[PDB]
């Protein structure tokens, strides 16, 4: 029953990085050259995407990745060298992982809309901009926050065993 | 006769898997750079474009590729670390490839029109697209549906013998 | 005399495939983007490219490329989990590859034509469009079909001598 | 205590070198299509986007990377040729790797505004410019400071012991 | 005297093919868009572009490189099966070589023009065409036959010890 | 004393050989789509393009690394077949690399300028045209000259012992 | 009381004909010039302007003017040539006075709108489309209409009396 | 009743030459400054246009008032150099005039398409081109058909009495 | 004294009717020609204007010069059919006069900026447009209403000797 | 007989001028703007409708109207300041307009392309032009030549009878 | 010798309002279309127009030129409805024309730049403008002010001789 | 002989008068719409056509037409207000008119060129200009050059006789 989690953990870790590695890449290709504005300005593209989006979808994911693995790599780098280890990584895993996913949320919540509104300088008053791809956006926002859910308890299963 | 359909499985499955890896990923290059509408607006080719093709067709096959070879994942990694297992990864695999591909039918259908219309905001009234590429797209969809029909009826052999 | 042929079989086999993979890639990448019309017409371009071209020279022959060696797999992969077999796999795939030369033939013929005329709503009335590199296209189509030919008469030497 | 900082920096370089390969990379990719200025001069356009960013930011971080790894190359390559080596060796990544960074925080500081103003030939009087991305190449540059902060700082916890 | 002759064979071939393979493929990477015509006629510039250059520089020597290395190939799979085939492999070697030089000295020449006058349809009467790139892509011309020509003498030497 | 400065040579040769193929292929890679004359005339832009640039700097410096390695694939092919061999390949390497740093000299000189005076048909008189990225340029030209030099020194240093 | 009315209508008659002819000229010049519609069709300017003008507003005011000035013509050139003439001319130019305004309601209205909403070929669907000066076209409107009004009152003062 | 015509045909005359010199003039203003095909060749506006309208309307109404006036001048010029010349000058009054109504109905027609198809060298095959403002062309062509009837009739009024 | 005024009051209307008519007529040519708004949305231009400018300046002047010489042209038909007429022609066009400045007041007031913001369907939020000659329409302005106001009390001078 | 041709010379004197005032005018107002050549090239389409139409039509037929009524201007001025300045004025005339209508047929001919070749500077090779409007030009030509023919005709009845 | 100055000063006069009236309208025709600057902003070409130039050259010429004939027109009328207002209305035309030439002076000065300098809202920073006919605009200049001071010399030629 | 003279110079100078104001307004119309450079600079258009044509042909010739007439206009004026005045005035012309015709050389020659270079701020070393119509404008030059001096020769007929 217990046993058999951390074959569920590791699997969705792979797979969660690969469709990240597979998928996500082209989505987000055309972000910039996409996004338009409703303006005669210079200057006011570059304003406005970058106040909207100011940190992509896809960096924070690979950042999100590769951070949560690294406790992993102290464990094998001490091993070769070579259980109060074990532990210890295995509760920054947990605090790590809590609190990427909460801020995410907090970053960029559950939705990418299709419309922005936006008034930083150079633009005059305020300004409407159109975002590409808003609804695929949105479904791979949904499905790493589900995926990141579904690990976040299965960390939270092995903590209370041992601990 | 029952026993060979196990090859034929296996090499439909990577067949079906390099066809979608070398060759779809380049039909759907220029997507949205060759999609057009008649209007004016900026904006409107976003919001159409989007609501045409809400997610791609190559993503969806990508995911499908990988979350129907995830019970093998499980099966694998069971093994490394030591039949009960055997019989229930395989009536999980029948009913995720049975769910993928009448959700398929369910988004796309069997067609991908030359013509769109489309009245969504900021369009004024309703408008008309044109996708580019719709009969190499069109054979694309035929030749997945038929070879995704011809897995689920080889799953479906295996399934009767030992049930 | 009649032992080599299989060292000639598999050689332009390998060749066949890696003309395909390293030259035929970049002929044809700009062919959407520099295939122009005569008109003012929004999308009469995408109707008229997609009726002069419903299926690109490079994914037919991708296609035809994996499709016969399936057969290759299927007796490798029956050899590992262990002469009837042999020679089956062996008409299959002559049978194949007729189908798919005369196939071949029937859809694009021995030329690539400079000028298009077209007629395909929205176009207004016919069209002249103008095709983008129609001489090298010419000069792949020629060579692909004579390794094709080259190919069907030494399989036709094997068939006579076991038959 | 003292043992286990070399597996925090051997981790940490290989961490550094990753996000730096995988990440940076495309960030940087469309800095000078999408730098804008506000003029109708031919040239102006390059002749400020050379002013305010005179050699990348992705450019000197590459050559970071490499400059304070050749050391280990020559540590290898004299033992597969085969302590004096060593401490040399120390001393020498210790001041290349502070040399960089405090050549990188006289190179760039601490932000990269999203004005610039430029009086250049062939700019007439002073012109305005306008960056792309400044918000995400902000935060990069700050996590590129402080991982190689805790680099410099850690190389400098061996330093005390053994000299 | 005689005998080194193979290791400058074999490594002016191995210099041959990758000068070929991370050079030539971005001399060549812009060469229809960068082509340019002097009209306001559609279609003038794909016209013209196909009659200047029928077949790419870089076709051709791919093409020339692997077709100089089947003998080989047959040669190789004819051991592992198992010096009436060597000679003969080394005649056909020469021939294809020869061949391959000549038909190239009568196919481009020894430079590259940067003004090319064209009257194909749907051109009206005689236009000047401007080639980007004339002078490196004529340097490349001029290594290419020179390093053919070494390799065609070495081969003649080997020829005239046996024959 | 003597001893180790073959391991400076070989380090100081791999380091060269990789910034020089993941930091050089991509500051060179816009130089003609953002070189820009001050002109409404068709053609100019490669003229002046091709007379301001005729050889890239890259071309010359993947040509140079491969050109002075090929006297060791002439010495490792030897010692596979099987010290007169040995001094050869040496005195012929820094001829080869003497012979190009001088030529480097000679074609491109210690700095890129960021404007060029143009007088070439079709241009009318004479024209003024814009270099992109000169700085960046510039330093990467007085990095190759610099390590150029360095090994040009040690390679010199060998000379002198057995000769 | 009677007697002066014909003062009011020689004076409204003279006023009458040269705002027209001094005013309305030139707040409809640029009608078609500025007149715009939402779509990228050929053609679809023309078919919406046509329908939705079909007769311009001066064009009209112009033959009504001219059209009721054409009894006091003939009276004219009897005269001069030389009572039953004078009774009949009147009722005929009372006719004519309030069949041309009753038809001005019908054609025109008594707004212009700002948007018009048009289905004509070439245009797809329906369009908007934007008129230029709409207020400046109404005020002349009603202004028209009220004068036009004023006279059919005074003419119609005197027929009451001698009839 | 006889008598009074010649008042009728007087002011039909001056009534029909200042529609035609007020009114107009300014209909066919922009007629070719807004007459649009669907091409991208250049000529084939010049062309198609020229073969649309070969003359003017309204220079074939200045003409044909011009030359049903010339009677009248010889008229009076006899007189002041001073019924034979009367009846001469009426019936070649008549006579012009039926020849140019007829030849009017001949070259025009009734009506002004909205299309018009144009298949004229440089145009490629053929070609659907827009006229601006058929309409009001339509209501002036019919109007100087019914005007040209009348002043016709009234002709042939005096013609039978002393005939 | 009293006499006199007669004279300023017949000059300063001829001056105030000739300044019209030679200077305000191509101050207000390129009105909407050059007047610009900051969007992309087509049809905003045209709401935009006829917001800001619902009836020209010039519009209003000419109709104000017009209504205000009325009421003499009464008093000299009168005269020629042919005191109690005098006074009410007087103290009508007192009353007209004063009328019409305080509208113009009403409508206009004392100045025309540089700037105007609108948010009139079809654009989007509020915009900004920028009128084309502020300066010299609002000198015209301010002499205009000086003008009035000295008419309008050399009006007032007569009313009171008679009444 | 004779003595009536005085009057044909004037009323066709007058006839000629008018049509010539108030038609020619506006044929030959936009030939230069819709005058278009098949080039890129700056200054080729001032060069090519210079070369084509070094005087225009219209010119040439002003200074002919005007240079062929100056003999009577004298005639007129020597009477008011007071026969054998008669017949002296009388030659000259004739003489003036036969050497006019010659000139004008060796000018100009009896035709207007639609299409014009060039080879000026700056253009490149030759070049193809196109006219604007060559039908009307044409029926124009034509009629001056008829009607210059007629008064050359009258002219010489008067000769011989006098002379 | 005193007596004839009125007729040189009604001869000026009469010229230099025809002068003002046949060459100054069209010198002053293309001012603001033709007038450019350097940037890309909407509306500061209409800022930087409006203050370099705040009332045209040739509005303040034709003001200055009627406003110096009203008191010959108070002298006129004044005669018509019948010394002291002879010598009044001199002393006031010279006071007008000194007022007007000093105001011109301080207006305008005694050139028109070819390059001005501006930085008025919406502009960045300061812009480089430059004006259409620059040394035109400067040859009328002087003229005026020669000719304003011709006649300011002769009216005060006469004040000292009756004063 | 002598008393016929006045009569050809009364009517050369009329006639020069409206050769001038019929003809030449309109050859000189579109000569800053149609002179184009060859340059991307904005204001250098500008620059080099004030350059070439500081003052136009026809404001010359106007200037020229109505200064050679103002003595007329003394002459007039003296005699209206009541034979030394005569002469005065007649040789007041011959000197006005001779130096006219000699500051018409010295501005302008005896030739238009088509081309004209060009090296004013803001252009960019030399550039080419191109000017419209220079054919017509040398045969205008030509002409007006043959009429000067032939009122020249007949002024300096009267000259003697009296003098």
């Amino acid at each position: 029953s217990t046993m058999i989690g951390r074959i569920l953990l590791t699997v969705v870790v792979i797979f969660r990085i690969l469709i990240v590695a597979i998928v996500g890449e082209t989505v987000y290709d055309d972000e910039q050259t996409m996004f338009v504005c409703n303006t005669l300005q210079p200057g006011c593209n570059q304003a406005c995407y970058d106040r909207a989006f100011p940190i992509s979808h896809i960096r924070y994911w690979v950042f999100q990745i590769i951070m949560v693995c690294t406790p992993s790599l102290c464990f094998i780098t001490y091993s070769v060298h070579q259980s109060r280890f074990y532990i210890i990584q295995v509760v920054f895993r947990n605090a790590l992982e809590i609190g990427f996913l909460v801020g995410q949320y907090f970053l960029y919540g559950f939705s990418v809309p299709g419309l922005y509104e936006c008034n930083r300088y150079p633009c005059i008053k305020e300004v409407e901009c159109y975002v590409s791809r808003p609804t695929e956006k949105t479904v791979f926002l949904v499905f790493m926050f589900a995926v990141s859910g579904i690990c976040v308890v299965l960390n939270l299963a092995e903590l209370n065993h041992l601990g």
